[PDB]
């Protein structure tokens, strides 16, 4: 929708597989840390297996920030699991660091307005929130093109500077 910093990230719950395992997240588990929410379209690609593994390579990063980082898409909590155990030989996934947030019915990816109604899969959309869940940053790419774990922790490190300073 009219999505807008400075105002509350719409709330999100969901089953995420973590570690091998089906556990149910919300966004208020991650009152007091950043997080990054980042969608991504269809799974077992030909192309972009590899953005995620990105991000999960350098989780290290992230938890330094106190930042949690979350991956969603539209697909079931079952393929999600699926990609884990696929190996990354193959075009699969796996060994994952970072939380796959399943949305099957689409309605997280249409509540941060990144959903392609026509395609039925959500854009490349990336999204900051605040340790008082308040939306920082949009970004949203055109499918074909992909994000940067540089780019995105340079922004988690403004964001933080701001928090404890501002000038």
């Amino acid at each position: 929708m009219v999505l807008i910093p400075n105002k509350p990230a719409p709330e999100f719950h969901g089953c995420a597989v973590i570690d091998g395992d089906f556990k149910e997240i919300n966004l208020k588990d991650y009152s007091g840390k950043y997080v990054v929410l980042f969608f991504y379209p269809a799974d077992f690609t030909f192309v972009c297996p590899t953005e995620i593994i990105a991000f999960s390579d350098e989780v290290d990063q992230f938890k330094s920030r106190n930042c949690q980082v979350i991956a969603c898409s539209t697909d079931s909590k079952y393929s999600h699991l699926a990609w884990t155990k696929q190996d990354r030989k193959s075009g699969g996934l796996g060994d994952m660091r970072i939380p796959l947030l399943a949305d099957p019915t689409k309605s997280i990816a249409r509540a941060y307005g990144v959903l392609d109604e026509e395609e039925g899969n959500a854009f490349r959309g990336l999204f900051i929130i605040d340790p008082k869940g308040i939306l920082r940053q949009i970004t949203v790419n055109d499918k074909p093109v992909g994000r940067s774990v540089d780019e995105t922790l340079r922004l988690l490190d403004a964001f933080q500077f701001v928090e404890k300073y501002g000038e």
